């Protein structure tokens, strides 16, 4: 029975015990399509920003609390490393909506490779030149793989 009140239009979302921050961005994502790392946490009248790791209830919450909700824009850059044939890390300024085009020419300057003797991929799938970014569910600080040919 008990919840959280969010402030960003405001709705509710049930909390459990020992619930993490993590737990209350998913159900939030549920609720309003925004990715955990668009979201930022606060516990209402006070303005402490929410933490990660630590039980929210710890965290000066309680059933009924409420918290503020800050959406960050979809169109602000995001950081994200591309790791090379040795397993050296480069971080990339990006937008979602960028072609992974760009993206090839960012990394074939900085690596001194040029974009037809590599490819990239996320995860383990690779990632298609004519395709947005957006479209792989890239996060801050996640890691893309450089591929030689």
């Amino acid at each position: 029975g008990g919840y959280l009140k969010v402030k960003m239009n405001e709705f509710q979302v049930p909390m459990r015990d020992s619930m993490l921050l993590s737990e209350l961005k998913q159900l939030i994502t549920q609720k309003i399509q925004v990715p955990a790392f668009r979201q930022r946490l606060l516990v209402q009248g006070s303005n402490e920003v929410l933490q990660d790791g630590v039980p929210l209830a710890h965290q000066g919450l309680r059933s009924g609390s409420e918290v503020v909700l800050v959406v960050q824009s979809c169109d602000r850059p995001l950081s994200i490393l591309v790791r090379n044939d040795r397993g050296n890390n480069r971080a990339y300024e990006v937008q979602l909506t960028q072609k992974v085009a760009r993206l090839k020419e960012q990394v074939a300057e900085r690596e001194s490779t040029n974009v037809d003797q590599f490819w990239l991929s996320f995860q383990g799938q690779p990632l298609d030149d004519e395709k947005q970014l957006g479209e792989y569910d890239l996060t801050p600080h996640c890691t893309v793989q450089m591929n030689l040919r």
